[PDB]
């Protein structure tokens, strides 16, 4: 816009999905060639979690029984 | 159609061929 | 052996039709023959030949 002000010169898809799935497929079969779990990167993420809820469920019993004044 | 009656609310490719041949 | 088959899905290319033909060409044969030998049994190879 600055250059024009200074000069003056103004003015379907499914083709893909398949093109994906094989990748999505050749993906997994490869893992078998290396035995490389693509879910361990989540199970951690879930056990890190279930342990949390309970970790917390403890933590809030206290704030409920004792009080945030006491605790803090 | 039954739900609407009960409620009342009516109303190029060559990209592929190559994408095949290699396969 | 795996990337093989999954590819087929990208083209939907049966790798067994090249046998099912080979089997129906067959079951039809046995019976085709089972007829043919009843005759040689009932009539005789002299008659037939």
């Amino acid at each position: 816009q600055k250059y024009a002000s200074i000069v003056g010169v103004d003015l379907l898809e499914e083709i893909t999905k398949d093109h994906k799935v094989l990748a999505r497929q050749q993906l997994q079969v490869l893992a078998r060639y290396l035995k490389m779990d693509l879910d361990n990167g989540e199970r951690k993420f879930l056990k890190e979690k279930d342990t949390v809820a309970e970790l917390q469920a403890q933590l809030d019993y206290l704030n409920a029984e004792l009080g945030e004044f006491f605790v803090n």
